[PDB]
């Protein structure tokens, strides 16, 4: 099925677990689905965690 030529001669896990502890030692679990698509967004270039928004 292909064209030929014959011839003879662990560091996501822990983090996850500490950011769903923050989340679930505060009320705020409905933002679980946001924070997973916004860091899945993040995964173009590590230089957008520095320019995160403000308020």
């Amino acid at each position: 099925g292909a064209l030929c030529v014959i011839r003879f001669d662990n560091l996501a896990e822990k983090t996850a677990e500490q950011i769903i502890s923050i989340l679930d030692d505060n009320k705020k679990t409905e933002y679980t689905r946001l924070l997973a698509d916004a860091i899945r967004s993040l995964r173009r270039s590590s230089k957008l965690v520095a320019g995160l928004p403000k308020d």
